[PDB]
């Protein structure tokens, strides 16, 4: 109905309503450019790491734009394997790859079960594989580790945010089987939780999906895991499973790996500390890898600019990487400081850096009282000099 | 190489060690056969309970016994799958259903892999599913629970109970996501590990996988399951999920459900308080179908003796369900009982009755300090009487 570029392709799609939300169900999202952004750059770590051809999954393919914007935009896919159980996708699939004047033997088209298409016996594992659904990825994960190549890299998306950052905590709790924090960092703490259900869920084979890169927006969390072998690298992730003791009161967190170290009230004010988790209390950035991702897109024309500064953000970001974050409206909104200087500048009052997750959030080492006593000198200084 | 009886089924299988082990590796295993009595009986109590034609499944069925034994000895089979990736395994399986006079249209044999086979767009769901694997039987819970139809039953089987009884903790940590306990009751905490796990996999799917049996013999552990739908019971199913925390000094347990009420002392003797689980604290049998699996059995000729008698034990023990139980001569080593008096007698001073875990093991409603009370009062008349 419509014919669309994004990169390098150009793809035929029904046409979209006048707006759509980030996580709109529909065969094409073009608010999702800059998730298949990143997924491209992903690759191309891969091919500049592996040095050598590649095969690449696409299970969940729709229009198939990630398979050809893999095969158009990066420079070592040997094969890309796209599948999907709808039959117009399927269709739609095969003119968009001839629209792109893609070589037949460069790609495979399958209309099966993407866990049936993952578990085939390929006689290989996929060095890159995409997981992009429509609301939780749990049902493929297990599929997708077993399916994907040693040191391979996992593309994946999750657009079922709601549950994961507190809005409905049973349907978190039956899905994930972890407590979400409705906070101000509740879109961490629902990254968090997905990541250590997907670290688990490939524990069960003695598989280790390593999480490399985090990125929230909006409604949906965009994850990068690679797949390693051996117990102890599974031990190794396991060992970094925690919980986050929240106050609501004041704001106060604290990370607990121990169980007999949990604290029924706030040390702070004395409300209820409540308990998220279990979760991953681990990194959520690989630097090297997000470096090369800011680095190899500045390269490239075809990537979007929004796309840039999210990556330049969270390069930032990466170097200065604690669980959990803090908002500054809701920090001032506490104290009543007199005036918000930009979040730029507050980062630096509390020697930190800010946060892709919120606009107005930001990372530091300092701990909770410390924060606290800085945004007091802050307001103090602040009404000091205003005579 | 040789033919066997088992109940009213005759089979061709490979010829056996003179002597195996309880989880014996091997093609047909004669050891096993209370578990496959157990397997039958539970499907003529989903027989009485429909009281119409159902379809059951052997994903992994190897010789083919348990299907055909439930064709012979149950009412209600209408048609049964039976399935293995291995090729001898179809032959044999073959001959075996041709030997026992089984009409072609009762039954289908299959050459998938597990999880392809119970995916597979059948049409229909199973009635009763008997998942019976070499180790964990994780790798399937998941395509049996979305392959079974709501009401069904799944007669479940584990032989990985080193992990699960605490032997390699670690192990059981990647496969289970849980601390195990090597206590003198530590096959029960397996075997609520294992319920739990299985929960939690089809609580992803909302699938509500009910525990009514529970029973472990040495090496494996067997289990019986419903499934239900609704996030309702999903969620009852969760809130039964907790911990225990066992001394190995003393004996001395207790179940915690919330994680803010974690000793760290014993209470007892103030030794260190371990932690066991997360796990399943709720019920390991439903007194209905215990019952009726006893008086089924009682009016079967071709039920071993001995499976005959464990459900009679079973059966005692499931009118006093507890979290752990206390083994009699472990707490007569703890006090130096003069005399310990048989298990059958014993229980009576404990008001509490036998459990088939452990020969000379009980379940009572006293406390953990009523108990060491009753030792040294046992104790002590013996003594007083004694002259
Ligand atoms: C969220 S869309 C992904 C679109 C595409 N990956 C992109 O980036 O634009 C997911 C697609 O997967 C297909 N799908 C959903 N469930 C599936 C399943 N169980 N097996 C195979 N394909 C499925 C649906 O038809 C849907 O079009
Ligand atoms: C433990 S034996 C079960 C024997 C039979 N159920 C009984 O009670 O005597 C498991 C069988 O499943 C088969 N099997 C193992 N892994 C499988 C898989 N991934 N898919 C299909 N069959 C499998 C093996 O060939 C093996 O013979
Ligand atoms: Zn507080
Ligand atoms: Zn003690």
């Amino acid at each position: 109905m419509e014919i669309v570029q994004e990169g390098i392709a150009k793809i035929i799609v029904p046409e979209i309503p006048k707006t759509v939300s980030s996580d709109m169900p529909v065969f094409y999202n073009p608010r999702m450019r800059v998730n298949r952004d990143l997924a491209v750059l992903g690759l191309e770590y891969l091919c500049k790491k592996l040095g050598r051809p590649v095969k690449v999954a696409d299970p969940l393919s729709a229009s198939g734009i990630r398979a050809i914007r893999f095969l158009l935009e990066t420079s070592c896919v040997e094969k890309a394997y796209a599948n999907d159980i709808s039959s117009k996708a399927i269709e739609i699939m095969k003119e968009n790859f001839k629209l792109n004047n893609i070589p037949e033997d460069r790609y495979e088209i399958h209309g099966m079960e993407a866990n049936f298409f993952l578990r085939k016996e390929w006689g290989f594992g996929f060095d890159y594989v995409d997981l992009d659904p429509f609301g939780t990825p749990v049902p493929f994960i297990e599929s997708v580790a077993l399916s994907m190549k040693r040191g391979g890299i996992l593309s994946l998306t999750a657009t079922d945010t709601a549950p994961l950052s507190g809005t409905y905590p049973k349907t978190c709790m039956r899905r994930y089987m972890a407590r979400p924090l409705r906070n101000e960092f509740k879109h961490e703490v629902g990254i968090r939780i997905l990541i250590k259900k997907v670290i688990e869920l490939a524990a069960q084979y003695d598989i280790a999906m390593i999480p490399i890169f985090a990125y929230s927006h909006l409604h949906y969390f965009k994850l990068f895991f690679v797949k390693e072998r051996g117990v102890e690298k599974v031990d190794k992730l396991i060992e970094q499973f925690g919980y986050i003791q929240y106050c609501f009161n004041c704001m106060n967190r604290e990370v607990v790996t121990d169980l007999y170290k949990f604290k029924e009230k706030c040390p702070h004010c004395g409300s209820k500390f409540h308990i998220g988790g279990p979760l991953w209390i681990g990194k959520l950035w690989d630097e090297e890898f997000t470096n090369f991702l800011y680095e190899e897109a500045q390269k490239r024309e075809e990537i979007e600019k929004e796309t840039k500064r999210i990556l330049k953000l969270i390069k930032e970001e990466s170097q200065l990487q604690t669980v959990g974050f803090y908002v500054l409206s809701k920090l001032a909104e506490k104290v009543k400081l007199p005036a918000q200087p930009p979040i730029r500048i507050a980062v630096k009052f509390f020697n930190g850096v800010r946060t892709h997750f919120v606009g107005d959030g930001f990372r530091t080492n300092l701990s909770f009282e410390e924060v606290m006593k800085k945004m007091e000198e802050l307001k103090e200084k602040q009404k000091e000099f205003l005579e």
